[PDB]
């Protein structure tokens, strides 16, 4: 159902701090038709932060009607407050989604009984397929492969991860320990090319927001087979994947749309910050033109 | 105003997973009794995270309602979302909070610039003093001094720090770039005490829900300069602070007040969990016995 | 010149402490018949911390000696005393090895300008090609990207890196700011697969001292582009390759080949120790009998 | 026997690159008459692993020579080599060393198995006490609290810990398990206040090297419970502790005592280089100068 190159949407928003839910419609359509073959909207790289409840409900619906059964919507159920992220998951089953991305808690730091909870608690309250996203750079507590398995195996609806750790090993574990049925997705722009050839399918992406095509076009040569031709699209877009988060990758992946010309704002959400250094925009600028799609 | 044991007060809940305002109340009214000498409510401790809005707030109205100026109280009004930040923050000062602890945002990660857009809306949003809350073991970032100095020189009302990281070389980092005035506050229960000797002044206390006079009685001896008596409490505190963090103190600190008679129930809510493996609570009763804190 | 498989070779010990000169000449005719494309003995493998400077010598001029040109020979020429590396690599040169490999300097933690310093005086000192070792999970200290740029520009005998530090990304910063010349060979064998298809071309290798055929057999699958059966040797040798580092992996790989039934001795030198705990042995086996090398 | 500050003492050499002979014999006599209690010759500070092993016993048979029974004498006597630890020991004990500075191994990363034989061996190939140093920012592991109180408890002669850790709960871990009578040293000056407050009773010190007569005076204050003014002191000393390791300390700490006057070359040994950036020296010189050290 997921393969391939899947933004994690931004979230835009007007200057007057509301969504742009016309920018946002233009992005997703505009992803679309560039070959992206699923999306996340809500999730980290979304804002899921700094959106309200009722906010989080409306980006996940727009996505949704917008998508219109095109390609596959994963939405963002993820919160460290189970009973938040229960609320999340139905919103998003009821709304239309295909599936939901749950991250693992962050800040409270469960530990193995807690996250069981967790996670089998939103299994038995959706019918949705659960994706489960292991990000320790942001959560501190990672996902062990036991508890993952664990889950694979308890709950029918649990069938996949998004997993973001850059740790490729990792992606060999998970195979074994959870079956290649396992639908692993990488969450680190970086190492998807060697992540896909440890078992993984695809990549819930930051620069597929900014450079769609191209990301796809990577994640087609991988699927069939072309690993000279994905390393290639890989030393093109490295320069790219790592410009973006120089500093936070939600504010940089917004100027990089700009500087697209594309119609998105600048603005995000306290305590995020919109002013990027001289010395990053640069960085960007230049790792864009390196792609043709500035100046060339 | 905020000195010596001050303890991040749980939030007790009931069967039926609503906030037991007669256990808090009862909880609020034994620990000024027994030598506490301020008040957290709705920090970490404090479930802030599986706590609504409505509920957060609730806490912070029953905490102040309760010491009744007898001690001063430092309301939990921090999340990753600085707007919500801000409704926390004027909603504490209205209900008569003294001061805030606001945490370094967490998941999101902002850089330096934001940390300062963060701590600074929400200094100029309120007139009441405000503790920055550093604790990168679930945060990831860490405030770095330089960034606490600016925001010191900066807002008048940003008063000191909860330092949660037990590395207590920053204490002596953040007296001489802050300033002696500086009001520095103890995060971490088992190096509080070398804390305040390099410029601390105090404690906000996990291990103070569970054992508050012998907290107290513990920074009593280190005001008064009876260091040789303050690491006779070390030596017996010890072993309480570090079983209570075997898994997470939440539910390790209920277990305890429990096994007390206090009138605290079990229940957490997920992704916390209230059971307890059997050898944590036997390292919990063994630290609780060592103390002689069994009534009975 | 150095490509596919290559064992980090052991250095066996005789009951009474001595170099067991015929097991290390068996074992290297054995892994150059079984498909291992180069050598490298005294690595950290071969236990080169607990090798006096003239076992040092001894056993990389029995390595040189007993290959015979058969399949090249990489040197280990590491300490973190620049003297007397330019002692073991000088050594290296004139007993006839192919090539050297340079651990980043351990436990003294030398900064940027000092490993500029280290490596630039070895490639000073010696005509033969030179390999960086970089394994921070031992020596604390990274070597980065920018660094080891500066090197490959500066030094013509600078030609690749030992990379053990499982972090596929860095092979292709390494690739882009070094050049595609720049031969990169993976150190950790869990993440190898990845490490090629991102630019890298062989693997020096633990476990290819007790599977080498296998090991062989997966590399060649890599140069042939048959990703799909490296996939399937990956998650033959996956369990292999975790179960030899539960504890140190010089005492779990001969307790390995010992139970393979070569002629190796169990006899490792302090601070390692021989003794595994009976749940690494029988992981240790149950791997072996994975890859049938043992039971079927 | 060891107490207040004692000096991790530096190793000075000549152009030429041999030991400075006499500049280390005016460096102790000037050590102890400024209130050092105590000296470690050949420690880290002291480029042991730069020296060869006749150099380092040169070293530490003139430091004895020198200390002439005026303050106690314990020589760094670890490698990671245990078979080189017993022979630097027992030099160490024939030549009349009052204690011996043994390193938990680096590089090679032993397991707990592993340090109980390291630190055995050594402890029964000696009968001098035996001071364990755990530095796990160098040695990457960390023996724990449990090995610590097992080795106390086999070996008489084991009898303290430099413990550089600066993580100051593990002051209080080792006073409980290994008892009062374990003598615990700090090993990170930043840090040696909080430490003692802990039941520390005295720093193994880099800073003493360059600050003799200060850092004496502050470990006196602490000794004697003048708490207050031992904060004064730490407020003096902590930039300069600090502008000492900004680059590796052994560059900067020869830097300082050339500038101070003290006939000391800058030379070390690669991959050390002596050469310090700008803005390196500048923070030095400022830390120097706030403390009143020039005497000119």
């Amino acid at each position: 159902m997921f393969q391939r190159s899947i933004p994690a949407l931004i979230t835009p928003f007007t200057k007057d701090n509301l969504i742009d839910e016309d920018s946002f419609v233009d992005h997703i359509e505009w992803q679309i038709s560039e070959g992206s073959s699923g999306l996340v909207p809500a999730g980290t790289t979304g804002e899921s932060s700094t959106l309200s409840y009722e906010e989080h409900c409306r980006v996940v619906e727009l996505c949704v009607k917008t998508a219109a059964g095109r390609v596959p919507v994963m939405a963002g159920a993820g919160s460290n407050n189970t009973k938040e992220s229960i609320e999340l998951a139905q919103y998003a089953q009821n709304t239309g989604a295909d599936a939901l991305l749950v991250v693992v808690p962050y800040y409270n730091k469960p530990n193995k009984k807690g996250l069981l909870a967790h996670f089998g608690s939103i299994a038995n309250a959706v019918s949705l397929p659960i994706y489960i996203y292991n990000n320790p750079s942001r959560t501190v507590i990672e996902m062990d492969v036991d508890t993952m398995a664990e889950l694979v195996k308890t709950y029918s609806n649990i069938v996949g991860v998004k997993d973001a750790t850059g740790r490729i090993e990792l992606a060999s574990g998970q195979r074994i320990a959870c079956g290649s049925d396992f639908i692993q997705l990488s969450g680190d722009d970086s190492s998807a090319l060697g992540f896909n050839v440890h078992g993984g399918v695809g990549c819930i992406s930051v620069t597929a927001n900014v450079a769609p095509r191209i990301c796809a076009e990577f994640q087609k040569a991988i699927s069939e087979g072309d690993y000279r031709q994905a390393l290639e699209y890989q030393d093109k877009l490295f320069p790219l994947h790592q410009a973006l988060f120089i500093e936070p990758s939600i504010s940089s992946v917004k100027y990089a749309l700009s500087r697209l010309g594309r119609n998105v704002s600048l603005v995000v959400r306290a305590p995020m910050v919109s002013i990027l250094e001289k010395e990053t925009m640069f960085a960007i600028d230049q790792a864009l033109d390196h792609i043709g799609l500035c100046a060339g």
